[PDB]
C-alpha cells in the first residue's frame, strides 16, 4: 500500500541524505514512484529541512501530481491545469510544505536541461540529489547530466533508482485503489 | 434523514462492539448503506478506537465515497478517479479519521477474497466484524468467507446485515435530497 | 452587492423574530433571495440560534445553492449532485452552521406539504416563519399553507417577502458579477 | 518564478502607496499582471491595509482568477462561474483578505466607467491607484480615466503600468508551468 511505499522510500532517502550530504532532491518523471517520492519529501521537509522538487512533462501531468498531493495533505487541488494556477499551488506547496511541482518537457533534451540549470542556480549542483521517477526518465536524464559534466550525479541517480524501484515493487503503493 | 441512519447504525455497531470484541470493521459494498456504516465508523474511530475499512467494486465507486465522506467532514473530495489521487485520499482518511477506502472487484470472488486477505493480515480475524452493504454484497461475501472457514463471521454478517437494513428503512438516509 | 443584499434581508429578519417568537426559518424556492436568505441565516445561527432550512427543487439545484453557500464560507463545494454527497454535506452544514438545504418539488403540492410537514414535525409550526424566495414559490407555498389552515404563517410570508423583494431589488445582491 | 514577480511587484506597490498615499488599488484586466498584482494585494492588505479590487471583463475570467487566488491561499476555489457563487467567493476574500473580483465587460466604455464609479463611490478618487492588466486595459482604461477628468490618475495608471511589465519580463512568474 501506500504508508508502505512512502516508508520505504524514506528509508531510502535517509540513507542518501547522509550518505551525501543532500539538501535538495529533485524529481524527474510521472507516476507513482513521483508521487511516492514527493510524499517523502513532504516528511523529509518538515523533519529535516530537506527540499523537494518534481519536473513533469506537461501542465496535464503537473495538475494530477498537485491533486495527489493535495488529497495526500487534506488540501484542495487546483481547479484546473490553468498555468496561473498550477503556478499558484506550486508557491503555496512550497511555502508550506518545502514541496514544488514544475513542468519541464522531458522529451526534450534542451528543455530537460534548462529546468535542471534552473534547480542548480537556485540550490546548487553538490548539495542535490538528482533521481528519475521511471526508466523513461533515467534514459532521458542520465545523458543531460553527463553532457554537463555531472558523472557522479547521474551515477548516483541510477543506483538510488535501482533501489527505488525495488522498494516499491515490493510495497506495491496503488495496490489497494484498482483491480 | 441522514443524521438518524447514522444514529441507528451506531448503535447497533456498539452493541456489535461489546457482543464480539470487535477492533476492526470492514464493510463490503456500495450505496446508502456504505455511506452510513462509514460515517458511523468515523464516531467509533474517534470514540472507541475501532478502525472501519470499506471495499468498493471501482475506483469510480471509491471517488463517490470519498467525495461523499469528504462532504461530511468539510473536506475537499479527491479531484478525480486518479488510483494515485484515491490511495492518497485514502492515506490521509486513516491516519485522520480511522477509515479507509479501498477497491476490490466485488464481482470476482478471487479478488474479493484477496482483499479480505489483505485485512485479516493486517488486523486479524477473531477481531474483525465483516458487513455487507447490500444484498448483492452479502451474496457475494457469504460463500467467500465460508470457504475460508469463517462460517461464525458469515453468520453475524448477515445477522447484523437485517439489522441494519431494517434500521436504515426505518430512517431514510437520503429522503431529504431526492424527489 | 452582497453584503448589502444580507445585511438588509439580516435587519428584515431580526425584526421578525422579535415580532413572532421565530425559532426557525424555512425558505422555499432557489435564486437570489434564496442565497441571501441562506447567508442571513448563517449569521442569524451563530449570533441568536435560530436555525434555516433552504428548500430547492432538485439536487442540482442544491448542489448550486450548497456551493455558494461553501464559497461564502470558505469551504468545499460538494463534489456532484449525487444524494448521499449532498446529505452528507446538508449534515455537516447544519451540525457546524445551523442551516439545511433539502430537496422539495415545488411544481408538486404534496411533495412541498410533505417537506413543510417533516419541519413542522421537527420544528413545530407556531415559532417557524416561512418564506418564498420569488413569486413562483409565493404562489406554489399559499394554497398549501392555506390547506393546512395555517392562514396567518401564508399571510406573514407574503407580507415578509414584499419586504425582502423590495429590499433586494435596492442592494442588488449580484450587480458586480454579471454583465 | 512566481514568487520573484510577486515579490517585484510588491515592491513597486510600496513606492507608490508612498508616493501617492495609496489606500485602494483597483487592477483593470485578466493575465499573469492581474494575478501578480491580486497577489501583492494580499500581502498589502495584511502589512499595511490597502485593499486590492480586481474587475475581470466576464464570469468566466472572475472564476479563473478566483481559482488562481484559491490555490495561492490553500483555499477551495469557486464551485463554478456561477453569478451567485462568485459573489459569495468574492465577499470572503474581501472579508478574510482585503481583496474582491469583479466582473466589468472592458470592451464597453460605459461598463467599464460604471465600475469605476462604482468604486470610487465606496473608496473615492483621490486615494485610489488604478492600474491596467495589459496593454489592452490600458487602451480601455485611458480614456475612460480622461473622460471623467482623472488625467493624474490616467497618467499614473500608465507609469506604472510601464514599470510592472519590465518587472514582470524579468521576474517570468509562469516560467515553471508551461512549455
Amino acid at each position: 500500500g501506500l504508508e508502505a511505499a512512502v516508508d520505504a522510500a524514506y528509508e531510502i532517502l535517509l540513507e542518501e541524505l547522509e550518505k551525501h550530504g543532500v539538501r535538495t532532491i529533485v524529481v524527474v518523471g510521472t507516476g507513482e514512484l513521483a508521487l511516492v517520492l514527493a510524499l517523502a519529501g513532504v516528511r523529509l521537509a518538515r523533519e529535516r529541512g530537506v527540499k523537494t522538487i518534481v519536473l513533469v512533462r506537461d501542465a496535464a501531468a503537473a495538475h494530477r501530481l498537485l491533486a495527489a498531493l493535495a488529497a495526500a495533505l487534506g488540501l484542495p487541488a487546483p481547479a484546473s491545469a490553468d498555468a496561473a494556477a498550477l503556478a499558484a499551488a506550486d508557491a503555496a506547496l512550497w511555502a508550506e510544505h518545502g514541496l514544488r511541482v514544475r513542468v519541464a518537457d522531458l522529451t526534450d533534451p534542451a528543455a530537460l536541461r534548462a529546468a535542471l540549470e534552473a534547480l542548480f542556480a537556485e540550490h546548487g549542483r553538490d548539495d542535490t540529489l538528482v533521481l528519475p521517477a521511471g526508466e523513461a526518465a533515467l534514459a532521458a536524464l542520465e545523458p543531460v547530466l553527463r553532457e554537463l559534466g555531472l558523472e557522479e550525479m547521474a551515477a548516483v541517480a541510477r543506483e538510488v533508482y535501482a533501489r527505488l524501484r525495488a522498494a516499491l515493487a515490493a510495497a506495491r503503493a496503488l495496490e489497494h485503489h484498482h483491480h
